[PDB]
């Protein structure tokens, strides 16, 4: 007859086509990718006939062959796909086979396809829309925002995105290449860490605990090889195959890097790496370019040239025909995007019309116009318009469109931005017409983590009462709170101002709108975002 019925023995049954090391700090040794995991498995017979020949089925597929010469027995194979899969040992003869109960093993990969769906409901006010208008709605997740503000890939209210960018990926480079980052305590001596031994100007991760070590829902066993930000948002995208997930490098303070893309043996090094990344990092959907104003005008007062326009076309072009390359390789589709300063000034710098050939999307930075970086000129940090006190201002999101529309951009390339924060001064005063806006600050308003910036979340649950003036300006399509007694003074965006964002995005055929630091908001930016753009309410 059969063979008798093998017992799996016991051992480990977790496995990974590209391995992390969960206790790395430098990014070359945090992961290494392999064309196929090692998978191995044994097994026993108590009862019966061991057969002659002995397989390894993966979901009844044979995986493994070999002579069964014992009662007892090692296989060794490889798996060159990821997922779970019921695995099974049978022992065969000329009578046929007999198969072992299934013992499940996960096989592990970057694309998430080893991990169940991450399917969290919607949190606070945050109301279920459906992606149907065809217009852009993205947001920025921040990397260290899952430490002090505990805010975690699952409270993202995905369901009502089309696009999430990454909270900055990081360029590598010490003295002389990121000294921007020297304002931020620590900051720059995590990124030496996580770039031990490896070549300036090709990008890293800037806090690997964060982004693969930390447990988080979902990735939560000792065992598990990818956890963090990461983890979760491999697992995300098995939720939300449609949702863009772009990594975002750069930033006010990774920015000082791209000033030597001039050299083009540094671009192409950089372009080289970004592939190896995607390559690396399978669930994501492209790559996002954040250089703060090519240039100069940023973090660093000593960086920016009139060749830095040149050289960012020149970057958008090669990084394209990397991604052109790397769909040739594995067939899917990358998207190009890059977030850029909504000032004339700066955008009057870099030929965009002939860039943006190169790019899917184009996110208009359309705020942070004013804020306690400057206690003597006042104004709506995110404003559609003009104010009427002032309709020559220039920093205003039309002035930021029309800039771009006038060098020969599309318009449905343009992405509008909006603010999930508010910036506020303190101690305004010297103000005429009942404006605080006219008048001067002797400081920064108290911040919910810094000083200057307050989360959405806590101007709604906080500075909509008490002492706190309430005003919306309908020239420029902003609100803000005013405190007489303390001078303090935010502006911010709210559900009618994104209202009246969104309305302007169709009206002018625009790409859409995306927010920074979707942590920030309590879910009525993002409603707001979403119904103004047309999308129907969810179930």
């Amino acid at each position: 007859a059969a063979p008798g019925k093998p017992t799996i023995a016991w051992g480990n049954t977790k496995f990974a086509i590209v391995e992390v090391d969960q206790a790395a700090t430098a990014y070359n040794n945090l992961v290494k990718v392999k064309n196929a995991a090692d998978v191995s498995v044994s097994w026993n017979l108590w009862n019966g006939d061991a057969g002659t020949t002995a397989k390894i089925l993966l979901n009844g597929k044979e995986a493994w062959s070999g002579p069964s010469t014992g009662s007892s027995g090692t296989a060794n194979f490889k798996v060159n796909k990821g997922g779970r899969y019921q695995m099974q040992v049978a022992l065969c003869n000329a009578d046929g086979c007999t198969a072992s109960d299934a013992t499940e093993i996960v096989v592990a990969d970057t694309d998430g396809s080893h991990l169940p769906p991450l399917k969290e409901s919607l949190l606070e006010k945050n109301k279920p829309y459906k992606q149907n208008s065809g217009k852009v709605v993205g947001s920025y997740f921040v990397e260290a925002g899952v430490y002090g503000r505990n805010f975690t890939v699952d409270k993202i209210p995905a369901q009502n995105l089309t696009h999430l960018l990454y909270g900055f990926i990081p360029i590598c480079g010490g003295n002389g290449i990121n000294d921007s980052l020297k304002e931020i305590e620590g900051s720059f001596q995590a990124l030496q860490r996580s770039c031990q031994g490896r070549e300036d100007f090709k990008i890293s991760i800037h806090d690997p605990f964060a982004a693969l070590q930390k447990a988080q829902k979902g990735v939560t066993a000792w065992d598990d090889p990818y956890k963090g930000n990461f983890g979760q948002l491999m697992a995300l995208k098995q939720a939300h195959p449609d949702l863009k997930i772009l990594p975002s490098i750069g930033g006010w303070t990774l920015s000082d890097p791209f000033f030597f893309m001039g050299d083009k043996v540094k671009r192409d090094r950089f372009v080289g790496s970004v592939k190896e990344f995607l390559q690396t990092w399978k669930f994501f959907d492209g790559v996002d370019i954040d250089w703060e104003f090519p240039g100069g005008k940023g973090a660093n007062p000593n960086l920016g040239s009139p060749q830095d326009g040149e050289t960012y076309v020149l970057l958008m072009k090669e990084l394209r025909a990397m991604l052109d390359q790397l769909s040739a390789e594995t067939g899917r589709k990358y998207e190009l995007t890059s977030a850029i300063s909504a000032g004339k000034d700066k955008i009057d710098k870099v030929a965009y019309n002939v860039a943006q050939n190169s790019m899917d999307h184009i996110f208009l930075m359309s705020y942070d116009f004013y804020g306690a970086f400057d206690l003597k000129n006042l104004g709506h940090q995110t404003a559609l318009n003009a104010p009427a006190w002032k309709p020559d201002t220039a920093y205003t999101t039309v002035n930021g469109v029309n800039a771009l529309l006038a060098q020969g951009v599309k318009p449905g390339k343009i992405v509008v931005g909006t603010a999930m924060y508010g910036r506020g001064w303190t101690g305004v005063n010297g103000y005429q017409n009942n404006i605080p806006f006219t008048g001067t600050a002797t400081g920064p308003v108290k911040g919910t983590w810094e000083n200057g910036i307050v989360d959405y979340r806590q101007i709604a649950s906080q500075f909509m009462s008490g002492e706190w003036q309430y005003t919306y300006d309908a020239t420029a399509e902003a609100p803000y709170v005013f405190k007489p007694s303390t001078g303090d003074l935010i502006t911010f965006d709210d559900a009618r101002s994104v209202q009246a964002k969104g309305k302007y995005v169709l009206d002018k055929q625009l790409g859409g709108l995306f927010s920074w630091e979707i942590d920030a908001d309590n879910g009525d930016i993002l409603n707001s975002m979403n119904a103004s753009l047309g999308n129907s309410a969810g179930v």
